[PDB]
């Protein structure tokens, strides 16, 4: 008990890192999560300097060597209501609110350095918004959520979540603002970058595959792009995680397959480090990307020899918890086939205690990348199993929106099997199940539908009425509610685990923010009131002046601890 | 360093932990202990204990002396404390048999006498006195509230009833034919009885002054003073009186106490005993036999007069120098009342340093020079602990005890209030923290909503929010104990309750709640609950699975008081 604590403490407080971009001429921008917090920093040699003083959220993108950073910053005490605060880079440490942007939930933005251009959330609308010197203008309104991706010039392109689960590509004006729409017919788009000819490159994800083509946003019209070398092609890329244009002009894209990315510079092979990769930067003449793995907290490598600019150095005690990781395909319901991380404990014996380790979203995915959770529970003495259920990102198209108007349904089965795997296959004595957001609501879920699969159950900022969360959810959350549930109320009620509680038997352990403005905490006190009043087994922890974006360690071991502690409680009986 | 913390804490409550329960199975001690992670009921016989029960257990049946049974009762409600009677023969260890006759309801006390099983019990409907002999169960006689067997010799049982008023009357019943008397002193109440050779009932009589002793004729209702051969219990001169019993040698064995610390007789005798306090007392091998605590020693089986012990669990070094010395002060309330006060410094700390305001339940109880885990984890985690007698504390007198009836949230709040202002202005304070468990935390909820901007932040658990829904969720023993502290009128229980108030609040809350507590329920704390994120509050919450009110695992203990410890750390961290 007290060394799973120091375990855990350990595990949050090795330090993590993200690369946004370059600035102040030639040095590295890079959100931290170190010493306390997510904090915003500069890399050019050499030491970091901080450049915000309280915790942050994150930066905008930054356009190449502007001469500021704009920090993201909850001033709702976690309720995910942002200020934007600008930093000159000349002098780190003093920060100057935008007073003309009201607080918001702040989805994305790029700084050109003569305007920030952001979307946002109000209980009244999705929007665009653009703010220079002139004041702030609202550019277009959204229909649901939306991420500016690039901006040229007076090009502003990016990506929406507009309807059924598909993923647009948008265009404005910077100027004049505006929207134009274009929708595939294959797919959905996941990533977009402006070319030097004014048109629009975007990955585009279909059934089971990925490609790069290029939109035309004056007449709407797309072909399919071909790069000098053969190696990006020829990798057979089943998504695409990031693109963009480097100052010299070459065109950086990274692609996945299988839980594993792969960098290419204009379309041939860059060689990194095995695991996953974020953007790729060009400073002083070098490709430098983030780097991770399930190994490998996130940290900042330079390409294409593999070595570190920035890594924290996990201790060598904690990496030997994990004993090994595969991936393995278990055999759902209907024959589809659900590719599953797996990491056996070296501290649990085989077969051992075994949690299922449900990721949120639903768009997205249990990939080879650092996951803090699955590492404590590893350390804690449980084999971890992570199940990309469909609704998935990473597999095509096809797997994920497969999950569209089906909540607590076809997903649920994968996650089942995935659970009926890890016994028949030897590795699991005992089977829980854990989660967090859209995990949590499966948790819930299996437990409500499916009572005597799991031991007992993990619920994190869940989901537990679609109903009740929709009547205090703000545009951005109405709107992508709709699309997970096909818009049908007889689909919001059947499907919420708030509807099901009599049929609950096992332990339950609920753990949730207070100021969750995403999964709201009010529902889930009705949920309390059905488990007490129908006799069930609860636990309930509810952590103070916090909401869904955890940017403390404070706040993330008060989240985790409780879980861990659970989890050994009954494993110990 | 949170993981030191959990250590200490974990090591504070794994300390074994004994009361003294009676003889059995000819001359072997029966001592319940809070051992091997869980409470259970043991035998001592000069060398290793043996475990009787299986399961953990919450209490056991006061046995007569050398019965060759027990009688454990067990809550089989997760935690609601609705109880079932298990008898083991002392024979044979580890083997139960459940007393089917008997259904579950909340068992409140019981004595054994081999030939029969008598005790009392709430039920939804009404609160009891039962007598289980070998002819089934039978209902002696019905009782206005709670109330507590205290002795059985022959046919006559005696005992002690809350009956009206915050008093505490003498009641008797026959063992064969039922029926009830009761006999109520205009001077104050009994807290203890003792049935003498001559079939009267020996008493302790707490008045608003002295305590002494009397002897209570059941036949015709009348009193007299007793006198004793030794006048040492007399020149104590004691407020207050613990516990009394007739020795199987016929002696009169009393313990009494003043200011927070006891004292044992033997016929009115002084006899010596380590400094603290001190339970029931038990004739074992020719030799005496009590339990023994305090601030600096989690309880215990000793000797007298040697004080050597049968049964510690051994406190730690590093613990005991935590805490860097105790005091009691007499801290200046609003009316001119003098509240007693006990003071623990922390060694961990500085002073002045950070300093929590632990208010203790009930409302009937005291602060004593008695182990108390909650405040001896505080000192480990380096606060100061303060500890204020609010009047309707017992110890000092019937009168500072009824001051509180009628008037919760009122007079006593005051007293808490005044004793967090004396830890200030005195020098021991640069901060200051309120905690508290049941009325204690009833006491956290008033003091932040009445009180905004004494404290820095509280603790409230398993707490009082809300006196009417908690009469309509109560049970007949609850529903009467909750009238008689608010005098019954329903402005009282609707004005002195936090839940009106919430408004108010400024200050950092955590709430810690066993879910199935039967006392202190936990749906009027969801509607708290409620309350707090509507209006914006700042909170913290921490609901624990299948408990309740009496904590009886060591797992259960963490979960109560670890969440706690944790919260005022983070709030120190915070300046």
């Amino acid at each position: 008990f007290s060394r799973i604590v120091r375990d855990v403490e350990r595990l949050i407080a090795v330090e993590k890192y993200s690369l946004q971009g370059v600035v102040d001429g030639d040095k590295l921008l890079v959100v931290g999560f170190s010493e306390g917090s997510v904090n915003a920093y500069l890399y050019d040699g050499g030491e970091t300097v901080k450049l915000n003083r309280e915790p942050i959220n994150s930066v905008l993108d930054p356009h190449y060597g502007v001469g500021r950073v704009i920090l993201v910053r909850d001033v709702s005490k976690g309720a995910e209501q942002h200020a934007l605060f600008k930093v000159n880079t000349s002098r780190p440490g003093e920060e100057q609110r935008l007073e003309a942007v009201k607080p918001m939930r702040i989805l994305s933005g790029v700084d050109t350095g003569e305007a920030v251009v952001f979307t946002g959330a109000t209980e009244d609308r999705v929007a665009l918004y653009a703010l220079d010197g002139g004041g702030l203008r609202e550019l277009a309104r959204l229909p649901g959520f939306g991420f500016v991706s690039d901006i040229r010039g007076d090009l502003i392109a990016g990506l929406g979540f507009f309807g059924g689960g598909r993923v647009s590509l948008f265009t404005s004006n910077l100027s004049s603002g505006g929207l134009r729409v274009f929708d595939s017919g294959e797919g959905s788009f996941s990533s977009a970058s402006i070319s030097p000819g004014m048109k629009v490159t975007a990955g585009l994800e279909t059934a089971r595959e990925a490609r790069l083509v290029t939109v035309d946003p004056r007449d709407g019209s797309v072909e399919d792009l071909e790069l000098p070398s053969k190696d990006f092609s020829s990798y057979r890329p089943t998504a695409i995680t990031w693109l963009g244009y480097l100052p010299d002009g070459r065109l950086a894209v990274v692609a996945r397959r299988e839980g594993r990315s792969a960098v290419f510079i204009d379309g041939e092979r860059v060689e990194a480090p095995q695991g996953n990769h974020g953007r790729v930067v060009l400073w002083r003449g070098k490709l430098v990307t983030s780097h991770t793995s399930l190994s490998t907290p996130p940290r900042i490598v330079s390409l294409p020899s593999g070595e570190p600019l920035l890594e924290g150095g996990l201790p060598e005690d904690l990496r030997r918890s994990i004993a090994g990781s595969r991936l393995v395909w278990v055999e759902s319901f209907d024959g589809s086939r659900v590719p599953t991380y797996v990491l056996e404990s070296g501290r649990a014996p085989t077969p051992g205690p075994t949690v299922v380790l449900v990721h949120g979203g639903p768009f997205a995915e249990d990939s080879d990348s650092w996951d803090t959770f699955a590492a404590s529970l590893a350390a804690a003495g449980f084999h971890v199993v992570m199940p990309n259920y469909r609704g998935s990102t990473g597999y095509g198209e096809e797997w994920r929106l497969k999950i569209i108007g089906d909540p607590c349904g076809g997903e649920l089965e994968d996650v089942s099997a995935a659970a009926r795997w890890a016994r028949e296959s030897g590795l699991a004595s005992e089977l829980y199940i854990m989660g967090y957001a859209y995990g949590g609501y499966m948790t819930l879920c299996a437990l409500t539908m499916k009572p005597g699969l799991f031991k007992a159950g993990v619920a994190g900022a869940s989901v537990v009425d679609w109903e009740e969360m929709y009547e205090l959810s703000d545009a951005a959350f109405r709107n992508f509610i709709e699309q997970l549930t096909g818009g049908s109320r007889e689909i919001m009620r059947s499907r919420s685990p708030i509807n099901h509680v009599d049929r609950i038997k096992e332990p339950l352990a609920l753990i949730h923010p207070q100021n969750d403005s995403r999964t709201p905490l009010k529902p889930l006190l009705r949920l309390m009131g059905e488990l007490l009043a129908r006799g069930k087994t609860f636990e309930a922890h509810i952590i103070p002046d916090a909401g869904h974006a955890i940017n403390t360690m404070e706040d993330a071991v008060k989240i985790l601890l409780p879980a861990v502690f659970f989890l050994a409680t009954q494993r110990e009986r």
